[PDB]
DNA sequence: TTTTTT
């Protein structure tokens, strides 16, 4: 870690409501990841609230989406009625009564209206007038990156809540991401601000040369959902291995089918989820505390719940007597007899709707499980008790004509993994008398080789294809291209400098702030 | 042409 950075953790240590920023690449998130350790040691592991604007970027540091944390849904409604939505769910209310520090990363994507609301929700809950109820704030973004989504949106700082809230500011300088290319850093420093010359243009337009043709799948960054899907399938249908179709149950009672379709998209769920063995996926609904919107991962193989109950126990003891896997692979009546022991009335009218999802293929045969699924065991001639894989594969050949679901290896930003067999979820849009106008049961997955540029903001991409065809917001081009470590590993199609421009309030804001060294002097102000 | 909801 640098010297300019440690003066921030230690500023946040001493308890100051800092916002802190810097060019893309300057290691603000990495910094934050360690800052979060030393704020749980002050308040409590359960009293620090790690969040970001999006949900993938929120996983970059360990956190849930800011909206998921506060418990405000999409947070469109009035500032007063969000308070009563919060104080209903007991979990979310005391989550606001105990947090000592609220962390928000890539706050650039939050709009002044919500920052005003959270500020209010906290004050009326915590019984305190202080700029957020006394909650130590830590805002970490870069206002030259993507601005808050509008459907006019004032920036996070135009709010009364921000300029009341932020007590202190800092500003990092050394761009670490492209550290070995002092030229490429420069090219992005002036793409961030609005200036591009010929040598920049020609160099970027030279990057459209195809990327290396090795066995590492390059990441692709398109500005739209229907590009991201074109590339997520342009790439998936190049993967060796048998596909698995996943058809989404739909309903139920709306008449305008054009909005029905459009409603059926923003659920983040596709009508046709195609998934092979080895696809990069990303959870899209907040399921639990560590499997959330934005969790990258990979698909491992496709098993039904009877099967996966063996494979799960088989991960917890590869030194297991196989006389019990053989009791399940020669009599699968006893198989259910151990699965049930470990596990509403409107949920029983959606189980039997989710029950139909991915109908059983009693006429299609069941291919064997891959090699890599039993690699975990392969780590002394008398200990080769591995009739286990032949037992496990036998248990799989008993699940033809049974719904097989994706077993996904998920990966957190602290580098630990977690396997889960992904069950369908349900997306409904309804009214006061509960009738789902549009309802859809699909898997909470989408291919995650291509992110949007919004979702990729905050990422650090080793080999990244970028296509500036359909960018429409200031700095968005600068995000997609600055997600790159180098130039040797970067493709740039349809480079268009004729719309690469700055916003005026972003120049106006980064002239009234404290530099990296104007963070040190406030340390001897404490001491 | 975008994100956000257990
Ligand atoms: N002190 C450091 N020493 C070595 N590598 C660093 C250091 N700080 C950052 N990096 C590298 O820089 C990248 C991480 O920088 P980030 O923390 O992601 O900054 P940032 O996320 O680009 O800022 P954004 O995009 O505005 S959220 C990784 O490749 C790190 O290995
Ligand atoms: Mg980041």
């Amino acid at each position: 870690l640098s010297k300019e950075q440690e003066s921030i953790i230690k500023l946040a240590e001493n308890g100051h409501n800092i916002f802190y920023t810097g060019s893309a690449g300057t290691g603000k998130s990495i910094l934050l990841r360690e800052m979060i350790k030393v704020l749980k040691g002050i308040y409590g592991r359960e009293n620090v609230a790690v969040t970001a604007s999006t949900g993938l970027a929120a996983c970059n540091i360990g956190g849930i989406t800011i909206h998921s944390f506060a418990g405000i849904g999409l947070g469109k409604g009035d500032a007063d009625k969000l308070y009563k939505k919060v104080r209903r769910s007991r979990k979310h209310l005391r989550r606001w009564e105990n947090i000592g520090a609220l962390v928000v990363d890539e706050i650039s994507m939050l709009d002044a209206e919500l920052l005003d609301k959270l500020d209010f929700i906290a004050r009326k809950i915590r019984k305190n007038h202080q700029p957020f109820g006394g909650i130590q704030l830590i805002f970490c973004g870069d206002f030259f990156q993507l601005p808050p989504v509008s459907k006019p949106t004032k920036f996070a700082f135009e709010s009364k809540a921000w300029k009341e809230g932020v007590k202190m500011t800092i500003m990092l300088q050394k761009v670490f991401r492209q550290r070995g290319d002092v030229k490429f850093i420069d090219m992005l420093n002036r793409m961030r601000l609005g200036n591009i010359d010929d040598e920049t243009e020609r160099e970027f337009k030279k990057l459209s040369r195809p990327l290396p043709d090795d066995e590492i799948i390059p990441a692709e960054l398109y500005s739209t959902r229907m590009e991201v899907e074109r590339a997520n399938n342009s790439r998936l249908s190049k993967l060796p291995g048998q596909v698995h179709i996943f058809n989404a149950i739909d309903g139920g009672a709306l008449e305008d089918e054009e909005l029905k379709e459009r409603l059926l998209q923003n659920f983040l769920a596709p009508k046709e989820l195609h998934l092979k063995v080895g696809a990069q996926v990303m959870m899209v609904k907040n399921l639990d505390a560590t499997l959330v919107n934005g969790s990258l991962g990979k698909v491992i193989e496709f098993m039904d719940p009877e099967t996966y109950f063996c494979y799960e126990a088989l991960t917890n003891d590869p030194s297991m007597p196989p006389e019990k896997l053989e009791t399940w692979a020669e009599n699968p009546s006893k198989l259910k007899a151990a699965m049930e022991r470990e596990q509403s009335a409107v949920a029983s009218r959606k189980s039997s709707v989710k029950e139909g999802f991915a109908k059983s293929d009693i006429g299609e045969p069941v291919s064997p499980l891959d090699s890599s699924v039993f690699d975990f065991m392969k780590r002394v001639v008398l200990e080769n008790i591995k009739r286990k894989e032949q037992l496990m594969q036998t248990i799989h050949q008993n699940s033809a004509g049974k719904r097989r679901l994706p077993l996904v290896r998920f990966k957190a930003s602290d580098m630990s993994t977690r396997m889960v067999l992904v069950e369908p979820e349900d997306w409904a849009i309804e009214d006061e008398n509960e009738k789902p106008l549009v309802s859809r049961v699909q898997l909470p997955l989408m291919l995650a080789w291509s992110l949007s540029i919004h979702k990729s903001q905050g990422q650090t991409l080793p080999k990244v294809k970028v296509d500036l065809r359909r960018v429409f917001e200031k700095g968005q081009a600068y995000v997609a291209l600055s997600r790159a470590v180098s130039r040797e590993g970067l493709q740039v199609l349809n480079f268009d400098r004729t719309r690469i421009k700055a916003h005026q309030k972003v120049i106006d804001f980064y002239l009234t702030l404290s530099s990296a060294e104007s963070a040190y002097k406030q340390l001897e102000a404490d001491e």
